[PDB]
């Protein structure tokens, strides 16, 4: 499985930040970048400008959310077609921050996931359990439910990526923690999707930094990362990518 | 009070839509645009390109929502500074679609309005009662609670515009009467004067119900209506402009 390092800028980044994007492009201009895929998910306000900056580079662009409809009376909401037409190849769906603060349900994320595929986008679908779900020993129940409710029947290794977010630690998770969450995801996805389940990229979406990337990304059934803060600066992001030097 | 026709594209608009902004700008190059302000509120994905499209022109640009913080861990949210830096001068906040479908409270909208101001944006803050609240005989009580709860203490006549949405009418095929509009706007004016004094007398109060080339003259002649927040009819330049032509004098 080819690795993917995806950056989630969350609600950071304006015109000035585009330099970081260029530097990431530059850093992956060589042998390193030929070895992995990389996608940076920027705010919707920055996407077209970022698409221009990245024209002819290996680095892909994501949005951080999209609606389930193509268009309509939905003030303030962005369609996946809009993301597509502005230059996105990917969109993050079901991020913990939206499941929690925006109350997004598994059903909604499923509908967003189909609509994303219909617009030509790869869905980066996030799952993850809270501290109390974990303290209550329901971690796997919850991850399992999120995966079976958030993912539509038509998943392929090409149209869907899964990111695991240990929301519970928002504590640092152990290698052991990461290992057991990702083995569980892999077995869940194979049970439901068979062959292609084995090919779906599972990204680790906990706290990923240059200093912990080697240990976390060397874990079985981790196929990359959904990097938060460390993706805002090209030097951090590139040092995380350095992991796949070999 | 100088009138403002604002257009709300809602979740409509891509690169191909930019010619419409262009046509609107050109229609308002006449003697017309000297008399009124115009703002089109476009999807955040289009904002920077729409900014580029309208460079130099009188037509302002709006966002359709914005966060209450400047930045941070809010995956998929847009801060009012991102709108500002992309070229917007305005942002719609508290639209009924967001109050209903995104469960936005007065408290959230208040927090969003402060942040909009701190980013250098004029907040277009929407209020409006449902058919249920109307049948409860609480129309005015609802609009009053929304205005008091949604608006921060720092309102100025320059940093805030209010738009009234007759949400009750949506989906019914009936359009509010001049009597309905007058009563809502007279009420909003009195409330804003009680709370903000003379600032409250100069606040622009936009009519955000169904406004189309066919009804614009009557509705926009209503006392205490200082313009409109136009929906569907802002999607096509000729419709938007025919609403604006109501103000030719």
């Amino acid at each position: 499985i080819r690795p993917l390092v995806a950056g989630n800028w969350k609600m950071n980044g304006k015109g000035e930040s585009l330099t970081e994007l260029r530097a990431i492009a530059a850093g992956l201009s060589s042998d390193l970048g030929r070895k992995l895929d990389a996608v940076i998910c920027v705010p919707a306000t920055l996407l077209s400008r970022a698409a221009e900056t990245l024209e002819g580079e290996t680095v892909g662009l994501g949005g951080q959310d999209a609606h389930f409809k193509t268009s309509g009376a939905h003030t303030g909401d962005i369609s996946p077609e809009m993301l597509k037409e502005a230059g996105a190849t990917h969109v993050i769906l079901g991020h913990s921050e939206r499941r929690t603060d925006h109350h997004e349900s598994n059903k909604l994320i499923c509908a967003k996931t189909e609509a994303a595929w219909a617009a030509g986008l790869v869905a980066i679908v996030c799952v993850g359990e809270t501290a109390s779900e974990r303290k209550a020993e329901r971690a796997l129940d919850v991850i399992g439910d999120q995966l079976s409710g958030s993912l539509p029947d038509g998943v392929t290794a090409e149209n869907t990526i899964i990111a695991y977010e240990p929301v519970w630690a928002i504590l640092t998770p152990t290698v052991q923690d990461v290992r057991a969450a990702h083995a569980f995801m892999r077995e869940q996805l194979i049970e439901r999707f068979g062959a292609k389940g084995a090919h779906l990229r599972l990204l680790y979406g906990g706290s990923v930094k240059p200093s912990n990337a080697a240990e976390l990304l060397g874990v079985a059934d981790v196929d990359g990362a959904l990097v938060g803060g460390a993706s805002l600066k090209a030097a951090d992001f590139l040092a995380i990518c350095e992991t796949y030097r070999n």
